[PDB]
């Protein structure tokens, strides 16, 4: 289980 969230 991997959750990856990115914002710029």
């Amino acid at each position: 289980q991997i959750g990856l969230a990115q914002t710029q």
